């Protein structure tokens, strides 16, 4: 099963030119815990930004480009992407945008981080129809000494 | 010779209850670079924000309470602290708020990082009579893929 995971700001903003202005270790931590030991699919840019494969996980890159790093697996198609995940219980899509778009329709579960932040982004998580999904988990947290903003943990299952 | 280093948001904001909303890897670099191979004087909470002893530097913590970590050197005054530095060309003072207050008077130089952001502050960089200093270096930068905000670095010497 495919699952998407993402951090979202107000308006479903997920990306921009510049570095996101916020400090969410707790989020990083959530992400971690939810991806660890699972295959992860991501696009080129994401891969770039990250700059090293994520330890503990089968890193799969979705590009058209040929890719240098042999530490990961590159693929050119959604089908391939999936193919490369083998026999697993959950496949985790980590974006970006188009990636999310592509996988959304195959996606059965979503892990979303809702951040109380307002920014001018260039990228947005694809709109999804609420009526189609069920919140089976949600967990609010205020900003604290380590998290610059308040944010909330949500997991939706496809209805 | 004494110097102070700090990064100030608008209005001398240097701290908040919660996490600063910005991510400035470049300022840290600047910080590292200007503090390396010199004694760094800090106050207890910074030290606790830092969590470990800064490599390449000699860590002096000014406080009322008694040590907790054999690694660094604890002092109770500004004279001791200054003492603990020994004969060295420049002593770097690093915060927080109180500390900087107590050293401001003896400083001959300021290493400032003016951050482009409005935040409701809890601590502030000591006020300093701009007439009393000469800017001797300044360097602007724009926010980018790695730094959420724009900032300018500056060095001021006591006139
Ligand atoms: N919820 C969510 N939060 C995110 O930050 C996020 N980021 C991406 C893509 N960007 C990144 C960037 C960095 C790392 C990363 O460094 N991950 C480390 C966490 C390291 C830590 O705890 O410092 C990992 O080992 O998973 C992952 C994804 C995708 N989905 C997200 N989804
Ligand atoms: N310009 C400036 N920026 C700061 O962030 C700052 N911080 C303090 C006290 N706060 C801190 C907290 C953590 C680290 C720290 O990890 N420093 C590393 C750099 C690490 C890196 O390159 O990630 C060091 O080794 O110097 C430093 C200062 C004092 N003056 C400052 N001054």
């Amino acid at each position: 099963m495919i699952s998407l995971i993402a951090a979202l700001a107000v308006d479903r903003v997920i990306g921009m030119e510049n570095a996101m202005p916020w400090n969410l270790p707790a989020d990083l931590a959530w992400f971690k815990r939810n991806t660890l030991d699972k295959p992860v699919i991501m696009g080129r840019h994401t891969w770039e930004s990250i700059g090293r494969p994520l330890p503990g996980r089968k890193n799969i890159i979705l590009s058209s480009q040929p890719g240098t790093d042999d530490r990961v697996t590159w693929v050119k198609s959604v089908d391939e992407a999936i193919a490369a995940c083998g026999d697993v219980p959950e496949i985790m899509v980590i974006g970006g945008g188009r990636v999310y778009e592509q996988f959304l329709p195959k996606a059965q579960k979503l892990y979303l981080t809702h951040i109380d932040a307002e920014v001018e982004g260039d990228t947005h998580f694809p709109d999804y129809e609420p009526d189609d999904w069920e919140s089976v988990f949600s967990e609010f947290h205020d900003a604290d000494a380590q998290n610059s903003h308040s944010y909330c943990f949500e997991i939706l299952e496809r209805r």
